[PDB]
C-alpha cells in the first residue's frame, strides 16, 4: 500500500526527480505523478506537495498532489 | 524501516492502545512504546504525539514520543 | 473554498467518507440542494466539498459529477 | 528551549545530523563552549540541542552525553 505525506520542494534534480523535506525534517526523493503532467501543474522550489509514499521504499516517493 | 508521522489522540481503547489521528485525517491504530510507559509519560486525549508506522502495516503504528 | 474528492464509504443518515486530491480524508454531509435534488452518491463517486471553517476533518458534498 | 537528540551522522566544517525524541531530523552545529573544550562528538551519542529560532530544520548541540 502507500501512506501520504506531505512536504516542501527542497531541490530540482535530475529527469523531474524532486528532493521533498517533510514536517520532521526528513528528506526523500520524489517523482511526479503522471496526473500531475498531464494536467499542466508545474512543480516549483517552494512548492507544497502531497507524497505517496511506497511502504518498501521510505526514501522514495511520488507527488500526486501540488497545494495552491 | 518504519517511518514517523505526528497526530492527535483521538479515542483510548483497550489494552493502551489509541486511534491517533494524522494532519491528512487519516486514523491508525496505535501501542505505546515501552520507553514512554517506563518514563512515566502519560498518554491523553487530545495529546499530540509522534507514531512510528510498520511499513508493511500502515494501519497500525507505536506511540514514541508525546509533545510537551 | 471547494475541494475536489472521490467517495470512498458511505455512512448511515447521509454521511459519506471522502478522499481529498489532497490526500486528506473527511468525513462529508450532503448539502440541503443535493437531498432535495434525490442525488444518489455512491462509492467511488467524484464530488466537490465545501470543507468546515471550524473542524478540518468535516466538510459537505456540494455536488456529485456524472 | 532544548531538546534531546542522538547523533545520528558527522558532515565536514563541525556539522553534525541529530535525530531529536519528537522525530525531527536536524541539521546541527556545536555551541562556542562545546568547541573550545575540545568535546568529541561521534555517531551515537546522545546530546541536547538549542533549536534556531529562524531555521526549524537546524539548531545547535549545546551538551553531549557521556
Ligand atoms: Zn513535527
Ligand atoms: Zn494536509
Ligand atoms: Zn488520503
Ligand atoms: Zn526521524
Amino acid at each position: 500500500d502507500v501512506i501520504e505525506v506531505e512536504g516542501k520542494v527542497v531541490d530540482t534534480m535530475p529527469n523531474a526527480m524532486f528532493t521533498v523535506e517533510l514536517e520532521n525534517g526528513h528528506q526523500i526523493l520524489a517523482t511526479v505523478s503522471g496526473k500531475i503532467r498531464k494536467n499542466y501543474i508545474r512543480i516549483l522550489a517552494g512548492d507544497r506537495v502531497t507524497v505517496e509514499m511506497s511502504p518498501y521504499d521510505l526514501t522514495r516517493g511520488r507527488i500526486t498532489y501540488r497545494f495552491k
